[PDB]
C-alpha cells in the first residue's frame, strides 16, 4: 500500500459519420424511454431522462444512459473497456434488450 | 528506375442515347444510397453522398 499506476493519454478519438452516431443516440434515447417507463421495478429514476435531453456531446450522452441504466459494476467496466463511440451504444442496447 | 510508357490512342467513350443511361444513373445512385446506409458501426460516412 498504496498502489501506483501509469496510464494512457486522453481518449479523444471518436469515429466519423456523426449522423449515424446521433441517430443511434436517438435510438438509445428511445430504448431508454422504453426501458425506464417499463422498469420502475429496479427502483430506477425519471430525472435520468432530463440528463439526456438538450445535450450535444454523444460521449456524455452515452455515459449518461450507460450509468443511469443501473446494473453491476462489471458490465460498466465492460463498457469502460470499449474505445469506440459506436459499439458502446450497441452494448447498452443489448443489455437493455436483455433486461 | 524509373519507368516511361508510350500510348497509341486515348480510349474513353462518352454517353449516347442518354435515356437508358440516366435510368442506370438513377438506379446506381439510389443503390449506392442503400449501400452507404448499412454501416451503422464501421466506417463510410453518409457525408460522401
Amino acid at each position: 500500500p498504496y498502489l501506483r499506476a501509469r496510464g494512457e493519454v486522453f481518449s479523444e478519438i471518436f469515429p466519423i459519420d456523426e449522423a449515424v452516431v446521433r441517430v443511434l443516440v436517438e435510438e438509445l434515447k428511445e430504448a431508454f424511454e422504453k426501458y425506464v417507463a417499463n422498469h420502475k421495478s429496479l427502483r430506477l429514476d425519471r430525472y435520468q431522462l432530463e440528463a439526456v435531453k438538450g445535450t450535444s456531446d454523444p460521449a456524455m450522452l452515452a455515459d449518461t444512459i450507460a450509468y443511469h441504466a443501473t446494473w453491476t459494476v462489471a458490465e460498466k467496466q465492460e463498457i469502460l473497456e470499449l474505445t469506440d463511440l459506436e459499439a458502446r451504444l450497441k452494448k447498452v442496447l443489448g443489455l437493455l434488450s436483455r433486461d
